[PDB]
């Protein structure tokens, strides 16, 4: 008998889910473990009420070709044992020792989502052409009601945005390498931008001509497809030259292929076919072999890939490939169980809501795919059900500067396909707010679908299309009913969205203190808080985002400085490149609570300062929402040796200090903040300008930022509060304070003009 090995997990590998540990949050359980030495292993796994395994009470799962798997039935309430070996598939048995056994519950308020196994899978998946979003029936049922209305579904728009614009066009010249294969950003850009028009010139002709009953517009498709189809595989446009250009070139293929299948001769389909395979296999093996997300799930840019390019791919070549009927059971299997080690139950997206937008712009386009052809629907799991509402309470209307992460729109409004994935998961819930969300982010933003970053990425007329035929229409529901407060606890954000609606009144506050660390796209912004109120950016995520590995980047925004955080030693949170210490660089949301008139958000940053500096023993920061109003913000720092506190908060202009506050005052909203008690001492309070240490050539023509910082004398123990209060210029106000350091605590009594009070105590 062959030895299973089971290796320890890493922070950037699966773990081994279900267990005691990790308690299943769908009912069947999402299944993985760390694969054996043999990376050509098949296995068996067990499941059974019984921890002996006795063959009556067991269910057994035979052959697997993955580490991972989703049962295609869900399970009877109680507790359950699994455990896995390696399988001989020839002598039909296991061939090593059973793993170690984990345990898990299963309760009737797990949402259930079983997987339709491969037999059900492969049956469901139609034979005829076309398989891409619609199949021949509903062409054809799609047909005659636009024979009848040529706005069926906004085809009439359609057709005049998205086709007419590539009658005029002359097909595509293949793409040239660059001048010595020295990779330049403008032709970088320009490339796979030229893909992209493949795709729209293909697809849109294609749909165009199966929709109208139109030959020539086939034959205009079929042009472009087989002159694509001719571009080296092994040239510029290749996987391994630049990707984002090989990836257009595999899906313009395969939606050719898929609705000009009838059209083409069956030596044209082999053509076509040929090349579609060839450049399938290219990403396939980079997703499976390479990147290997079925150990390694974090890779966000090979599953953008399993879902953006292999989905089309795999479907449109069904029938006529083995290889890519394996490659399409990995990416159903992939979304079904593994997707994604980023997502909360609660719908939150670890890497902010920014990189929420295009890696849910691509998840949504293989579900959409996988949903129509094979019936089998991803948003029914419990995170698609929810995560509608994180970019609602992290990226409002309006919003500019008053979310966490990495965002290359940093400064701008809200992007367009933010309002078009929300959207679309109105269509899934049914839920009017996302629908709202939609219509006023589309407003805001529209004038930008041309843009590179939006045209190069997505036509949104086809969403459109896709979307009208695909779902029924939601009307749109105010904000004015939508709860203050949303929890994301698995990511560790929590926001408070007041007066949505209203321009003038629009309140975005959130907090964050994350398991996930500075990892990724993440910073050192644990315990950290933004703040947008009156309708204006006022505590701001600060900086540009000007690029991946800049100096901004990595010296400035990766950093605790750049943060409306605290500073122990002079030192932020460990936020340099070693992915495990970012991980372990952690905070944790300990508790909310809520009642009329207070908001209680405790987070504890121990970790994310521990990491970079061993003499911080706790960091923990408590925010009060105070009646609807005001915030008061709670540090509380031990050190095992005198460390100084710092207290930092940025803003778009210069905010003028005073001997224990500071005040700065925006376009139409303002605010000011007040250190009313420091036990460590009185804290020295300065203004700073621009971004220390950073280079200028980086912002050239561009504002520079400001902060506030507000230092306390070294003391191995800091309780400092802090009372900031936001205004309109038209009505500011102020907060008066009284303490009470006398007791067993520290009683700090607020009120304000109307002598509405509040009472913050606080143990010693
Ligand atoms: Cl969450």
């Amino acid at each position: 008998q062959t030895l299973l090995d089971e290796p320890r997990p890493g922070s950037l590998t699966i773990g081994y889910e279900p267990s005691e540990e990790a308690q299943p949050t769908e009912n069947p359980p999402r299944f993985s473990w760390l694969p054996d030495i043999d990376d050509g292993a098949r296995y068996v796994l067990r499941i059974s009420t019984d921890p002996g395994f006795t063959d009556k009470k067991t269910l057994v799962f035979e052959d697997l070709a993955w580490n991972f798997f989703t049962p295609d039935e869900a399970l009877p309430d109680g507790h359950y044992h699994w455990c896995y070996a390696l399988w001989d598939q020839k002598s039909a048995t296991a061939h090593s020792n059973w793993s170690t056994v984990r345990s898990f519950e299963i309760s009737e308020a797990l949402p259930k989502t079983p997987l339709p196994g491969r037999s059900a899978r492969h049956a469901a998946a139609q034979t005829s052409h076309p398989r891409l979003w619609l199949n021949s029936e509903q062409l054809s049922a799609f047909a005659d009601a636009v024979a009848k209305d040529p706005n069926h579904c906004g085809w009439a728009e359609f057709y005049e945005k998205s086709v007419e614009p590539w009658l005029e066009r002359p097909v595509m010249p293949e793409p040239q390498p660059y001048p010595n294969n020295t990779r330049v950003a403008t032709l970088w850009r320009q490339m796979y931008i030229d893909c992209q028009e493949v795709i729209y010139a293909i697809r849109h002709l294609a749909i165009a001509g199966r929709v109208l009953g139109r030959d020539d517009l086939l034959d205009a498709s079929r042009k472009w497809l087989l002159a694509v189809a001719a571009w080296d595989t092994k040239g510029a446009t290749s996987r391994a030259y630049n990707d984002e250009a090989g990836f257009r070139v595999v899906v313009a293929l395969a939606w050719g292929y898929d609705w000009l299948y009838d059209h083409l001769s069956e030596d044209e389909r082999r053509t076509v076919r040929s090349v579609l395979l060839e450049r399938t296999r290219e990403v396939a093996d980079h997703v499976i072999a390479h990147a290997r997300i079925h150990v390694f799930p974090y890779d966000s840019h090979a599953v953008r890939s399993l879902s953006a390019v292999l989905t089309p791919a795999c479907i449109a070549l069904q029938g006529e490939s083995d290889e890519a009927g394996e490659w399409l059971d990995y990416t159903v299997e992939f979304l079904a169980t593994l997707y994604s080690p980023w997502a909360g139950t609660d719908g939150g997206w670890a890497e902010g809501p920014h990189y929420w937008m295009t890696g849910m712009a691509y998840l949504i386009e293989a579900a959409n795919l996988i949903r129509s052809y094979i019936g089998y629907d991803l948003y029914q799991r419990p995170f698609f059900q929810n995560t509608g509402r994180f970019p609602l309470y992290t990226k409002a209307p309006g919003t500019r500067r008053a979310n966490f992460g990495d965002d290359s729109t940093l400064g701008d409004l809200p992007g367009l396909k933010l309002g078009y994935n929300v959207r679309q998961f109105a269509g899934v819930t049914g839920n009017g707010h996302y629908q709202w969300y939609f219509d006023h982010i589309k407003a805001d933003a529209t004038g930008t679908e041309m843009a590179f970053y939006n045209y190069g990425w997505w036509d949104l007329n086809f969403d459109d299309l896709v979307y009208r035929h695909d779902y029924p229409q939601v009307e749109a529901v105010s904000p004015a009913d939508l709860p203050a407060l949303a929890v994301f606890d698995d990511i560790g954000w929590a926001t408070i969205q007041k007066d949505m609606e209203d321009p003038d009144r629009h309140l975005q506050f959130v907090f964050k203190s994350s398991p996930y660390g500075s990892l990724s796209h993440s910073h050192g912004d644990q315990n950290a808080f933004v703040l947008y109120a009156h309708g204006e950016d006022l505590a701001i995520q600060s900086g540009y985002y000007v690029a991946f590995n800049s100096q901004m980047h990595l010296n400035w925004r990766r950093q605790t400085r750049s943060k409306n955080a605290v500073l122990i030693g002079g030192k932020g949170q460990y936020a340099e490149k070693d992915k495990a210490l970012a991980r372990r660089a952690a905070g944790r949301i300990v508790s909310v609570e809520e009642q009329p008139g207070h908001v209680r958000i405790v987070g504890d940053a121990t970790a994310a300062y521990q990491v970079a500096n061993p003499l911080v023993q706790k960091v923990l920061r408590e925010t009060h929402f105070v009646n609807d109003s005001y915030f008061v913000i709670v540090d509380e720092v031990e050190c095992s040796e005198p460390q100084e506190l710092q207290w930092l908060c940025h803003t778009l202009g210069a905010p003028q200090t005073g001997r224990s506050s500071f005040r700065y005052n925006g376009r139409k909203a303002g605010f000011y903040g007040q250190f009313v008690y420091s036990s460590g001492g009185t804290p020295q309070i300065s203004a700073v300008e621009g971004f220390p240490d950073i280079d200028p050539k980086e912002f050239e023509g561009l504002d520079i930022h400001h902060h506030v910082c507000a230092t306390v004398p070294a003391a191995t123990r800091h309780r400092l509060v802090t009372l900031l209060v936001p205004y309109s210029l038209k009505e500011p106000k102020r907060i008066f304070s009284f303490i009470d350091d006398q007791g067993f605590s520290t009683d700090i009594y607020f009120s304000d003009v109307d002598d509405e009070r509040f009472k913050l105590s606080l143990p010693k």
